[PDB]
């Protein structure tokens, strides 16, 4: 081993150890959204459905607990 | 390349593997009875017509078979 190989392994690593990292905030902030409204607006469908077949408000809500011929 | 997009790109996508999915059986199960009954209530018009202008009832049948002075 010599010297000129060690510093030229220490200038490279020095000249590698520069690039440059731009934002990615944004993308993710922007994805949340693309999503949460790609997910949340289908409900819609079933409220019409649910205030025009007969069968009034309030009983409409969320889960898992299967249905009938007056809860939706 | 380089891991900060990699790595934004893995989270952006099990960001966007979380939309729901509602239920979607009830408006088919509505639509095919919506239809069968569209479908077989005309027959009522015919059956009466058949049964007030003299012919008696048996020979009122189904299919695509011509008709006559004595059969439906």
């Amino acid at each position: 081993f010599t010297l000129i190989e060690l510093m030229i392994v220490v200038a490279i690593i020095g000249i590698l150890a520069a690039i440059a990292i731009p934002q990615y905030q944004n993308y993710v902030a922007r994805s949340e959204g693309a999503s949460a409204l790609a997910t949340i607006n289908p409900l819609k469908t079933t409220v019409e459905e649910s205030l025009s077949r007969g069968i009034a408000g309030s009983k409409i809500k969320i889960g898992t607990t299967a249905s009938t011929a007056t809860e939706t």
